[PDB]
């Protein structure tokens, strides 16, 4: 079984590592910083005989709606990546991670509605979010280097 904590300055080390065996878009070490420093409280890490094997980066913005059909300004939640090591998926670890990052987007944070991008190949994580009651929203055409279609995906 595993457990969820904030993640701390010290993982983002093991945070990198997952992030680079597991995802194309390799941000700088910096960037995970500001968030941790920002909206730490949503940034959990899944642990496994204490190390890392999970992990979800958050984001708070203001501006826009997805969701809202004329234009409205909202505290929104933004899911900017997670990841789970291959050996510790279909565990429920990123769905825990989701539930406690939106908890907190919205608790912590004031987040009314929570958005993500995800490339429209990506099956898994689709069904990940569906399942979390998140909706195709739109696609952004090429969003992906290379050129890949993303899926806009948005919840209440
Ligand atoms: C997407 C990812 C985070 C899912 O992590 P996970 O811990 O394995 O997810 P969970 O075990 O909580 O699964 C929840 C739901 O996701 C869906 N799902 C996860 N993996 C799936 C797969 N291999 N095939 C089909 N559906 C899958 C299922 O609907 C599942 O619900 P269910 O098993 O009760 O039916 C993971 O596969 C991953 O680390 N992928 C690489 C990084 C990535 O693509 N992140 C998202 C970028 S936007
Ligand atoms: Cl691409």
């Amino acid at each position: 079984d595993f457990t969820l904590r904030n993640a701390r300055m010290d993982d983002i080390d093991q945070i990198i590592k997952i992030n680079r065996l597991t995802l194309p878009e390799n941000y700088p070490y910096y960037f995970f910083v500001e968030h941790l420093k920002e909206y730490g409280l949503a940034f959990f890490v899944a642990i496994v005989d204490n190390s890392v094997v999970g992990y979800i980066m958050p984001r708070i913005e203001w501006g826009f709606s997805n969701i809202k059909q004329l234009p409205s300004l909202v505290r929104k939640g933004h899911v900017v990546s997670i990841a789970v090591l291959e050996e510790y998926r279909r565990k429920g670890i990123a769905t825990t991670l989701l539930e406690a990052s939106m908890k907190s987007m919205k608790n912590d944070y004031n987040a009314e509605e929570i958005y993500l991008e995800v490339r429209v190949s990506n099956y898994p994580a689709i069904a990940l979010y569906e399942k979390l009651n998140f909706k195709k929203v739109k696609v952004l055409k090429g969003y992906y280097a290379d050129g890949e279609d993303a899926y806009l995906m948005a919840r209440p």
